[PDB]
């Protein structure tokens, strides 16, 4: 199993570089970086990230085809990889609306203008010159002048809909499905697979990946209530199929959406953090993570709260939970 | 063959830095920087040259245990080890008299000054405490509270002359010899031999490194002339059986010792003939050097080091290296 990290650069990205630097001495193999406007700027934080770091793989978790030209994107991609190493992964998702609403943005076709962004972007980092007249997305004559280090910098997609992850079986070389839970990926995997074997794709090509909320402790009560805000998070924001997948009581949802604090945290009961989280013991994450394993997950990117204390956590996954899954 | 990059620290660090980065980019996997107290400090250049690197191994080339305590030495490599995540070598040497008579040091019996403090060193980096009573090196209780990595950081010493060839055979990951030429490399690497057999060892266990003087670009000629003024000086510093060894005209040398002892560069120069180019360095075009090279590597060579000046331009020549040299030589 591969092990991820994810930081929104909401603080001084020194004490990022820290973070990460210790999650790479601790055996993780992927840095994936949020990209919002609104806080620190994802390229400058990967690369101050970049010049701290040595093995890690790295690249925005994830950027999308509106805030910035999809050519734009390749090329930061690009002088990533270059000054990595040949490290850099293209995170990209769709966004959100109430982003592209506050920013004036319009969010047309989100499948489609992806899935174009993302072609245009491998030939750009290819080194070809683009003439793409595609449906959302129109180049005319563009070529890089700066190169990746590696031939085909890997393309991770965020998907959560049936068009996403089938549209992501078909072109991405990767996965980030917000999921923590085996169900979730025995529902979203055969949709993969059908858009993989549908463009002549063995999913041995795809790493398929949990960007999921992880809690450790040596404790396995204090791990489990520092999953607890988050969890009341997820839950809140979930559509109901997930929220009937897992037997949620909408009762306890109403209650938190409503109460969001310690009113909505108070309603996060047990089947709530089964179904959002990993958590507990390492003994019981290594269990829970090998469950994943099996349902097909490659990657489990072990998202905030990565514990009670960060630093420990980081520390404590790198000691009894990366090893014990290979 | 792999490659290495040597670097005197007497630029800004930052152009330092874009050299290193861009031997990395070339395939380069070794990156060796000289530790002398004139120019900027070797552990500072190489904590920056870590920062805009990803995977060339790097380190002095060569401190020394004098300058600085060994266990400084100790501390400083394991800094640069976790800095780097797991990419420092530590090149180390007996230093050299002048220095130390500049800097009121005495020069105590270097060969046993090195094993031990190689072997406290190597100790140290294994997270011991250390108690250690040696005839030179006396440490009482030293542990170090930073660790590497690595769980064994590689110690290469330079050695040039015979009791330190031996020695690096018996206690050495890797041998850096300050030598162009095959002739050099048949006499050296008999003795390193003696040394491993003595100690139990297969010299699968030894890198020996060339660190060598290297002029490439794609004009043989222009080659030839860049690689002059460092061939001058190294024809100068050479002891006397190294110069007999390739034949050199001992009058062209006394010429050029002079020239250099007033700072007369020029007449320094036009003392070097190309017996010495031969003798101290690898030029020509590309196709020449990967011939020479392959020669190095018939004497038992593993590492070549492309010294000063590396080409007549330092940038291009990387690249030239890079293109038309290291894919020639890599198994
Ligand atoms: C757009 C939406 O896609 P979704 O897969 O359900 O959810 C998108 C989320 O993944 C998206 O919000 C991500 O960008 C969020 N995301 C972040 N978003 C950010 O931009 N920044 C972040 O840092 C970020 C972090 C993050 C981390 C992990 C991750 O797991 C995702 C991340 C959707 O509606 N998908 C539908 C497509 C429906 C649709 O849009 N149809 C249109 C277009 C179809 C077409 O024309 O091709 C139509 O009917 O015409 C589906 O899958 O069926
Ligand atoms: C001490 C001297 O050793 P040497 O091997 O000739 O030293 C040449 C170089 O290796 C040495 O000067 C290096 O430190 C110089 N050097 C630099 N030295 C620096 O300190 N800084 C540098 O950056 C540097 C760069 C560097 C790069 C490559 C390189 O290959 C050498 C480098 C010597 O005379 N050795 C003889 C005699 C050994 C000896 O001293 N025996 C004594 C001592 C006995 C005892 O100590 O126990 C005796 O028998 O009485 C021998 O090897 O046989």
């Amino acid at each position: 199993m591969k092990f991820g990290i994810e930081f929104v650069p909401n603080e001084p990205i020194q004490k990022l570089c820290y973070y990460v630097k210790l999650a790479e001495d601790n055996g993780f193999e992927y840095c994936w970086i949020t990209d919002h406007y609104n806080n620190r700027n994802v390229y400058m934080a990967l690369t101050a990230i970049a010049m701290n770091t040595n093995k890690i793989k790295l690249g925005p978790g994830v950027t999308n085809p509106y805030v910035r030209s999809p050519a734009i994107t390749a090329s930061a991609i690009a002088t990533l990889d270059e000054l990595s190493g040949g490290r850099a992964v293209l995170g990209i998702g769709p966004g959100d609306k109430a982003t592209f609403d506050a920013l004036g943005i319009e969010w047309v076709k989100p499948v489609t203008t992806l899935k174009e962004s993302i072609e245009v972007i491998r030939k750009l980092l290819a080194g070809e010159r683009v003439s793409y007249e595609g449906k959302v997305v129109k180049i005319a004559g563009a070529a890089l002048a700066v190169k990746p280090i590696q031939k085909a910098v890997p393309v991770y997609m965020g998907a959560q809909g049936p068009k996403m992850l089938e549209t992501a079986g078909m072109i991405a070389d990767g996965v980030l499905i917000n999921a923590s839970n085996p169900k979730d990926f025995e529902a979203a995997i055969p949709l993969i697979k059908k858009g993989a074997e549908a463009a002549g794709r063995s999913m041995d090509e795809i790493d398929v990946a949990a960007y999921a909320c992880m809690s450790v402790d040596k404790n396995a009560d204090k791990a489990k209530q520092a999953a607890v805000p988050v969890v009341a998070f997820i839950a809140a924001g979930s559509p109901p199929v997930v929220l009937e997948r897992h037997g949620i009581d909408m009762e306890k949802v109403e209650a938190i959406r409503n109460a969001l604090f310690p009113e909505a945290f108070k309603n996060v009961d047990d089947t709530m953090l089964e179904a959002f989280s990993i958590y507990g013991t390492p003994e019981d994450v290594v269990e829970k993570c090998k469950k994943l394993a099996e349902m097909g997950v490659t990657q489990i990117v072990a998202g905030s709260p990565i514990g009670p204390n960060k630093e420990t956590a980081i520390k404590l996954i790198g000691k009894k939970v990366i090893p014990a899954l290979k």
